[PDB]
């Protein structure tokens, strides 16, 4: 949108920190990390958040919780509430991101009280989001949660092509079976299936939903 | 009069006050009987709650009826707040699992609290920050742990918020069902009893209506 000053702007505006836009470019430090880079470790101090301004980031546990992208942001759990990393953040392609401190975020709060109504919003949508993914655990079986995984990553990575619908997750089988908590070889015969059965074309990091309903049928 | 200071003292310990004096914000309370469904999930939401005496089971049910419990509340703990941050449907069910007096506000409510003290926001921040890391570890005990290591987890979670001394004991009131802790742990109700009736054969614990006394917590927390 070239309404926002930056491309940085835009996706930080799409993050939820501000709510314009001269006014936004009152910006922050940008920072470039490699493919297959861990930016922070689970059990490390945490002092720092990080937004994602292009790239994707998987976070992981011991478990893949969620890939985020584009104006996603992660490292704020210890920000709000000071421990340790409650997870590793790595990143599956190359990514820039912005970050900033618990000083640095509590004097853009002061400045603008507002911002934590946002911040608010987006931990109860984990929240609600992470309620969905373990009662899933409960009460879906294995090809069930392999059909939502695989459009829950289209709602945030897909894009309409024909349609539908091309969903570039940037992830292998086994960081796939890892989201969904099985075996890979559990989640490798249901991507068969599915793809056998004519509802997804699977091509390496990407996968053509051609049958959002069925597979949103299968769950 | 007790019983008001009690309600401040109750109330004055809830997350979204650890940052405030007073206090006296805090003058619309609310009794319910047990068993009160006090919201439905999916139900339009406008109104969080925070106990003053009691106990709520927050729950979903799956399409077959199954049901799990995410957690249970018991004083000042609040409830109803996700959907006033994030404008939506109930994610889950709020139901009474004993009698319960609250005290309750609304989304206009909490926004005038919020612009007046921003250090409610901050500690609101640290309580949903906080449900979430437990959830994240609730769910990967559900992939990782066997059910006798969530019992004892699960009884030793409930310690931490509902315990009291009794000599050299903890005694958890939890005022749950069998079904209920099953619902908890995510394990069926007779593997949920048998890891409960070994704890106890083994002196670790005792079952005493709907509490248990804690006899032996480093063992019991060895356990899981
Ligand atoms: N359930 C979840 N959903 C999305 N992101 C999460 C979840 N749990 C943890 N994270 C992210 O992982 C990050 C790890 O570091 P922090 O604990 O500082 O902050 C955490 C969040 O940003
Ligand atoms: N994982 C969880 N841990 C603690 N409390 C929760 C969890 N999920 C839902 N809740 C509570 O249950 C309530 C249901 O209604 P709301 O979604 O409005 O607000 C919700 C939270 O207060």
């Amino acid at each position: 949108n070239l309404y926002f000053q930056s491309h940085m702007d835009e996706i930080l505006a799409r993050a939820g920190i501000f709510q314009e836009p001269s006014a936004i470019a009152a910006l922050l430090q940008p920072v470039d990390f490699p493919r297959g880079h861990t930016v922070f470790a689970e059990g490390e101090p945490g002092d720092r958040l990080y937004i994602i301004i292009s790239g994707k980031v998987k976070i992981g546990r011991r478990n893949l919780l969620t890939i985020m992208g584009p104006s996603d942001m992660f490292g704020e759990l210890s920000i709000f509430d000071p421990g340790p990393r409650t997870s590793s953040a790595t990143t599956i392609t190359e990514v820039r991101a912005v970050s900033m401190d618990r000083d640095a975020l509590r004097s853009w709060i002061a400045d603008r009280p507002e911002i934590s109504e946002q911040l608010l919003r987006v931990l109860a949508r984990r929240l609600r989001r992470t309620n969905n993914n373990l009662a899933d655990l409960i009460f879906t079986d294995v090809p069930g949660r392999v059909a939502k995984q695989l459009l829950q990553l289209a709602q945030r990575f897909g894009t309409q092509e024909g349609g539908a619908l091309r969903v570039t997750h940037d992830l292998t089988q086994e960081e796939i079976a890892q989201l969904v908590g099985a075996s890979r070889e559990t989640v490798n015969k249901a991507l068969a299936d599915f793809a056998h059965r004519g509802w997804i074309r699977l091509e390496g990091k990407s996968v053509l939903i051609s049958d959002s309903e069925r597979l949103a049928r299968r769950a």
